[PDB]
């Protein structure tokens, strides 16, 4: 909600409380999943061709006892917008791959999980320097592009050390990526994104998915008109898709597709399919499905501040030694949520 | 404070800073106790018979150094209010037992401690689904009731596992409870509450207080008029009252009583007595006092945003092997507080 | 930003996002340093001669992954201001030494580091009771003083225990200090501060800097007019200046000096020099430099809500066994920051 707007400076303080429960045979997923987010988006007019901005978003789990706290920063960045010349921001932000893969990340609860956070340039991550340009310098309506750099986020100590070190599955070396999207008209959009990240020496000491670079190549399509939403994304990755908590897939092929309809009375059913196919895994595993499910659900929007939903992950992965070793869930989940937001 | 009210959506952002110091021979209590809370309460009008809401409240200790952070979520829930048909909410909230025991939880600093947080359905806890009805459907003025369910919050791994696992003393199985309060008129109120929670297998592997279910039965009475506040609550529990950090009392009898007066110039003296009597404790302990103190104090309210208080916990427990083993404090405490709130 | 002002109560909710990167051969400093702060400052008019207030400020690092959270309370206090009779506040706050040493803590990124946080009464710390008077009771314009007490913040357990125990380098015993500053006119200011804190037995079990009390003596001078800022502070300490993470200096002499100029178009160059000279260190180290650098940098202010800066720490310490043992950084750092604030 915009809570301040005075003398060229505006501040939106926003958030949500999601009273959320999962039902699953997977005891690591089953039970209370209540959480909240809080954030702000601020903007300051500097002059005719320059606006400054800042955004922060934080998640605090609501499903723990008072003896602990599970919270984290989703984004935290500052930037400048310069008219038709583009914008630049730096901080914790979304990787440019998500400029296209976000088109399928629209499910009531699940979805968006052929990749994760702190996962090279695929989604949220630290130290992104991001240049963006909408409508190609004001010359081509509907043609947008981005160019992005990510500095190394290494280990806590030793050869890969940076100030902000972390575990191998959340590290990266220096990376570069970009995206292009185009409005084809009549509700249709097409997009592509590429990223290439150096990997660190400690990442390459894990058994799975060695290589000098983590690479991703994405294409996407969407239709968004007449109360219909359709989208698909295909992403091919190299040493970039996590294999549970074991390392990465030498290669993976990720595909997500979704269809939704918004009824005027407030109901938005959703059907989707997601898969991630890993190739050439070490330890004799070879080709393995890393993710495979159908998702059926619906959100009922009471208004823009209140909603409720059901989401059903129909998990098509087989329970096998591989999935158990990797810690990949093979069970179905039903989610029920009630959401207040501002 | 209400900081937003527009187009049927309202947001109250509230908080407090309590500059607080304890004086005690108990070194685990003595010293700086400064803390803050922050929260919001949002409400959205959906239609003539339906309002959505969300509430979140967080505590951050202000008495640590910058190398650590001690914070936690008090509540986090979302709900719907259906005019006279009642309300429903889900998330981290107060157990319905507290609908009655809260009547004595009014001391300047101490009190409210014959039970704790994450303590079956007695106070704050995860995964409450709560139905409430005020003035009995608009048929009986002053008659309120609630019915509540709490899903299992289990262990981090193994047989009792849920996604949001925690230590035994803060676990629960599936539970159900209810409360009824009635305005007798002329300032008097009467209330009762009952709860019954399944206990988990890991809870039942501790030495103290094994059983299938944790159950509570509460009666309360109060007078709240003419600047006088008098209240008492009596609660009988089974396998539900913590014995320090060792487990639970097979049975306990808890009693709290308080008298206060509000002077028009701002001063509110308070006198109270609390005890918790544990029965049939294991390891030869038998009947033991778990809590026993007189409390004398006063709050001076400068206005609705600023107050200061003294509170004196006169601890009547004897220092003995049992209390030392259980980690129950037997020393007096004096608290001095200065509170800004909004 | 002031977001509420009604019926005698006002609330300023403020914060910043600093998109920040360090370049250094010191891998513990190098890399992404993005962070945010959030805070509030509230004030309530009680009557003609009394105002209540509260302030809280929190830092949340923006340079970690989502599997961790690094955050802390900077300040959290409540107070009363009694017209010209002065103010009193209690909580986590700044020690009165900083009333003078803050005059040099004005660099774009670095600076302010001949002392740290939770470092006796030198900067931020727990449990400060602080009396302040501006303009000497309304009788002497520009003459300010303060008197401050800090209660013991001891160990987690054992002989020095307090409720809010911490590691030795962040402990203190009971302390007293004061400051006096005077506006000489025409941009000139002069100040002095003195503090004396009991040390704890666990502090005195460390090798470096044992003694009954930690003591500090500070003088400062500044010139602040005609777009020029000049300041210097000299502090002599006894058992109060940290030697890396090893303990304290039996004696230290700290000197900071800074010169800045503000151009109308928004650029503020800055040049500074800082040194901390430790004396009589144990383990044969004798006299050692603890800190020594020249700082050159500049901030460009777009407006009151947006800025960017470069800061260059030219480290003059030698890499030698002492600095490596103490964990004192001897490398240069360049910082680049982009800051949105409200
Ligand atoms: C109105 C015609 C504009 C076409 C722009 C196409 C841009 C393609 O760039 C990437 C290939
Ligand atoms: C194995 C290759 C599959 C083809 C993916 C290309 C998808 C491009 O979508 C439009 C951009
Ligand atoms: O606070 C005290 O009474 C004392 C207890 C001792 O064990 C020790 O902590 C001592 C401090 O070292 C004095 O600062 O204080
Ligand atoms: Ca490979």
């Amino acid at each position: 909600a915009e809570i301040y707007n005075k003398d060229g400076n505006k501040l939106d303080l926003y958030g949500k409380v999601d009273g959320l429960h999962y039902f699953s045979d997977d005891d690591s997923q089953d039970g209370d999943q209540t959480y909240m987010r809080l954030g702000f988006k601020g903007e300051t007019q500097v002059n005719d061709q320059l606006t400054g901005y800042g955004q922060w978003e934080y998640q605090i789990q609501g499903n723990s006892g008072e003896n602990e706290n599970n919270s984290w920063t989703r984004v935290a960045f500052a930037g400048l917008k310069f008219g038709d010349a583009g914008s630049f921001d730096y901080g914790r932000n979304y990787g440019v791959v998500y400029d296209v893969t976000s088109w399928t990340d629209v499910l009531p609860e699940f979805g968006g999980d052929t990749y994760g956070s702190d996962n090279f340039m695929q989604q949220r991550g630290n130290g992104f320097a991001t240049y963006r340009n909408s409508d190609f310098f004001g010359l081509v309506d509907g043609l947008n592009f981005a160019v992005q750099y990510q500095g190394k986020n290494g280990s806590a100590s030793g050869e890969d050390q940076t100030n902000n070190g972390r575990t191998e599955l959340r590290q990266n070396g220096d990376g570069v990526g970009g995206s292009i999207t185009y409005n084809l008209g009549e509700g249709f959009g097409i997009g592509t994104a590429v990223s290439s990240s150096k990997r660190t020496s400690s990442q390459n000491d894990l058994t799975y998915g060695n290589g000098d670079r983590a690479e991703t190549y994405t294409g996407g399509l969407k239709y968004d008109a007449n109360n219909i939403y359709l989208a698909a994304q295909y992403t091919q990755t190299y040493n970039a898709t996590r294999v549970g908590n074991l390392g990465w897939a030498n290669k993976a092929q990720n595909f997500e597709v979704v269809a939704q309809y918004q009824f005027d009375f407030g109901l938005r059913p959703s059907v989707a399919y997601l898969q991630s196919k890993g190739k050439d895994l070490e330890n004799g595993y070879g080709d393995q499905d890393l993710l495979k499910y159908v998702d059926v659900g619906a959100t009922y929007y009471f208004n823009k501040n209140m909603s409720t939903y059901v989401d059903y992950k129909i998990n098509l992965l087989d329970d096998k030694e591989f999935t158990r070793n990797a810690g990949i869930s093979t069970d179905d989940i039903v989610a029920l949520g009630l959401v207040y937001q501002f």
